[PDB]
C-alpha cells in the first residue's frame, strides 16, 4: 500500500472516547527489583520453541506423542528436565529482573514519563513511530496511542520491566564449549532463553493481577498465557510495533536495569545476557501487536528531532523500517 504523509498518519490516529473511559491506576508506583527461582518459573516455560530450536516440528505436549519425532523429542525433554534439576538443586542459574511503573501520558508519538502524579516534571520520554502506509478500515497505528491524551486530562500510566534467565549463561555455555560438549552448550543456552521467556511470562502475569492491579482475579492457565488471553501487551524494542533498539536505553535508565539485575546493553543496543528480554507495559483493552513497517523521510527527520539525533544517525537505527534509499 502507498506511503501517506506523516501528518496524514497522525491523522489517522486510534480513536477511542477518552472522555468516557477511566485508564486503570497503577497500584504500585515505583521500581522493584525482582527475582523467581527455577522452579517457580518452569511452570511458565513455553516448550514449543525449545524444540523448534532443536530442528524438530509440532506443538507440546503432542510433539511428544508424535510417532516419527516423539522419540527424539522425549529424550531432549527429559535431559532438559534433568538439567533445570540440576541448575535449581545447584543454584548455578539464577533468573533476576526489575519492573516499574509510573505516571504517563501521550503527547502526539511519544510518552511522556513523569516523576510523580503532579504530572509535570518529565524524566523520560518514551519515542514510538508510527505506521505509515494507506490504511483501509484501521488506523495508523503508534504504541503512544494506547496511552491517554496528555490534552485529555486523564490519568494514565505506563510499565518496563527487564528480565534474564540468569547472569551465569555464559560461564556455564562456555565450560560446555571448552569440553566440546555441543549438544549441552545448546542444551544450557536452549534452557536459559526459556527461562528468560517465562520470566518475561510471569512477570507480566504479576503486572497485570497485582502491580498494575487491573486484572487480580485473573485465572489463567500456562496454555491460556501462551494464547495471549489476556487485557493489555508487553512490546519489546526491537519487535515489529517498536523495531527501534535504542529505546532500550530509556528502559534501562528507568529501571535502573543495571544496579538492579547486572543486565547490559551493547554498542548495537543488544542486551547481555544473551538470554534476556525487556520490553514495555499497556493496559489498554485495545492494545495488540502489529508492524510500523516502512517510513518515510518526514517521519525520519522528525524522530531524530524528538531524539536529540542527527538525521543521519537515526537512518542506521531504522535502517531496516526505512522506505526509501
Ligand atoms: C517472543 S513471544 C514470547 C512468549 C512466547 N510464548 C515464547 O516463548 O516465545 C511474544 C513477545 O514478543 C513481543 N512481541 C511480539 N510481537 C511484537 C510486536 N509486533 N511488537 C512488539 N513486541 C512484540 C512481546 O514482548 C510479546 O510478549
Amino acid at each position: 500500500t502507498p506511503p501517506v504523509t506523516l501528518e496524514a498518519a497522525r491523522d489517522n490516529d486510534f480513536a477511542f472516547d477518552w472522555q468516557a473511559y477511566t485508564p486503570p491506576v497503577a497500584h504500585r508506583l515505583g521500581v522493584q527489583e525482582v527475582e523467581a527461582s527455577i522452579e517457580t518459573l518452569r511452570n511458565y516455560i513455553d516448550w514449543t520453541p525449545f524444540f523448534m530450536t532443536w530442528s524438530l516440528a509440532g506443538k507440546y505436549p503432542r510433539i511428544l506423542e508424535d510417532e516419527v519425532v516423539g522419540v527424539e523429542a522425549q529424550r531432549l525433554f527429559k535431559d532438559a528436565n534433568d538439567m533445570l534439576d540440576k541448575l535449581s538443586a545447584e543454584k548455578t542459574l539464577n533468573p533476576r529482573g526489575v519492573v516499574g511503573l509510573f505516571p504517563a501520558n501521550r503527547v502526539g508519538d511519544d510518552i511522556e514519563i513523569y516523576r510523580d502524579e503532579t504530572r509535570t516534571h518529565v524524566i523520560n520520554v518514551s519515542h514510538h513511530l508510527r505506521q505509515q502506509t494507506e490504511k483501509t478500515g484501521f488506523a495508523n497505528y503508534c504504541l503512544a496511542d494506547f496511552v491517554a491524551p496528555k490534552l485529555s486530562g486523564k490519568a494514565d500510566y505506563i510499565g518496563a520491566f527487564a528480565v534474564t534467565g540468569g547472569l551465569e549463561e555464559d560461564a556455564l555455555a562456555d565450560a560446555f564449549e571448552a569440553q566440546h560438549d555441543d549438544y549441552n552448550k545448546i542444551m544450557v543456552k536452549a534452557l536459559a532463553d526459556r527461562l528468560a521467556e517465562a520470566f518475561a511470562e510471569y512477570l507480566h502475569e504479576r503486572v497485570r493481577k497485582v502491580y498494575w492491579g487491573y486484572a487480580p482475579n485473573e485465572n489463567l492457565s500456562n496454555e491460556e498465557l501462551i494464547r495471549e488471553n489476556y487485557q493489555g501487551i508487553r512490546p519489546a524494542p526491537g519487535y515489529p510495533a517498536c523495531p527501534e533498539h535504542t529505546e532500550k536505553a530509556t528502559i534501562w535508565e528507568l529501571l535502573e536495569v543495571e544496579k538492579h539485575t547486572g543486565m547490559k546493553l551493547t554498542e548495537s543496543f543488544a542486551m547481555w545476557p544473551g538470554a534476556s528480554v525487556s520490553g514495555w507495559y499497556f493496559s489498554h483493552p485495545d492494545s495488540k501487536y502489529y508492524a510500523v513497517a516502512q517510513i518515510q523521510r518526514d517521519q525520519v527527520e522528525d524522530y531524530a528531532r524528538r531524539k536529540g539525533m542527527s538525521v543521519t544517525e537515526v537512518e542506521r537505527w531504522l535502517a531496516p523500517n526505512l522506505g526509501y534509499d
